[PDB]
């Protein structure tokens, strides 16, 4: 079980989620400061691809550590390519789900509700290749990005999964009530969404279609949850950060976990440094590399196994 190990410095900081286009050169990823870039590779390096935020700018924005500077600057938290026409989702906190062309620039918004309750938090976001429907997810109904103290002490359990469908341009809530969900996949051929819910410990299964239509169940328990990415294979990887005293600011012990559509764990990865000892957000797999973002680091991960 040997470990190599790819550090590729991020501009601005904190890379937290990668997805690919077509062309299937470098990589895109979402970053503290409200931008969306591209990494062409090692010679080319980033640069700016897309902003959630109609109102990102250069001067106020870039390399912001700011926390009070998002409402404006925009924090993206999960970018998810549709393949067949070149188009990029986006779920920003500030600026909720929105899309943008393969030319990138500002996004345009596409939902900032469902059933008449404003999105608080958009956090995961998926295109379901087969459908073209696109799955998300909203942490919570009462607390944002600097909120997350709060959404802890309450042990906040108003989250929600929602579908959006490019045709109608509807968008429809799935299930309510989720435990702080941070991530969410599709089935490799459509039949069911997968939610992680945080403090809660568990991956549910939504069914899509089947006899079990509309209905949800408990697949498998993991420890702190995070995002979930379906591989090549059709298996699952999602981040298992376990705070082993019970809470965010005791001892964490990383790992990647990947399973199966039957809840199966096919694999544990534990992190080396630099992520070791500390939470992540997503394990990604692509062409044999497993990509991590974190909320923390000033570096792209990425782990060859
Ligand atoms: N970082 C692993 C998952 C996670 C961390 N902070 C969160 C806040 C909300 C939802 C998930 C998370």
């Amino acid at each position: 079980p040997i470990l190599k190990e790819i550090l590729i410095e991020a501009p601005s900081y904190a890379p937290n989620s990668f997805t690919f286009d077509s062309t299937n050169k470098g990589f895109y990823t979402s970053v503290q400061d409200g931008r969306v870039m591209k990494y062409e590779g090692p010679n080319s390096g980033f640069v700016d691809f897309a902003y959630a935020s109609p109102y990102w700018n250069k001067a106020f924005c870039e390399n912001s550590t700011d926390a009070e500077k998002r409402p404006l600057c925009g924090r993206t938290y999960d970018i998810s390519y549709n393949l067949q026409n070149n188009q990029m989702y986006i779920v920003d906190c500030y600026y909720h789900l929105s899309v943008v062309g393969s030319e990138g620039g500002h996004a345009t918004q596409l939902a900032t509700s469902v059933d008449g309750v404003p999105f608080k938090w958009l956090y995961a976001v998926t295109v379901d290749q087969r459908t073209g429907i696109v799955y998300f997810t909203d942490v919570s109904t009462l607390y944002d990005d600097r909120g997350v103290q709060q959404i802890m002490d309450t042990s906040d359990k108003t989250g929600r999964l929602m579908k959006y469908d490019p045709s109608t341009k509807e968008t429809t809530l799935l299930m309510k009530e989720l435990h702080v969900p941070g991530g969410a996949e599709v089935s490799a051929d459509s039949s069911f969404v997968l939610v992680a819910e945080f403090l809660s410990h568990q991956i549910v299964k939504y069914w899509l279609e089947g006899p079990k239509k509309g209905t949800a169940e408990v697949l498998v328990k993991i420890p702190n949850p995070g995002n979930i990415k379906r591989n090549a294979d059709g298996h699952f990887w999602v981040s298992s950060s376990e705070e082993l005293d019970g809470n965010m600011h005791g001892r964490v012990d990383p790992k990647g976990i990947k399973f199966d559509e039957f809840g199966n764990i096919l694999e544990v990865i534990p992190l080396p440094p630099p992520f070791a000892g500390e939470h992540f957000e997503q394990i990604q797999e692509h062409d044999g590399l497993l990509y991590i973002g974190t909320l923390f680091h000033g570096s792209v991960g990425i782990l060859v196994y």
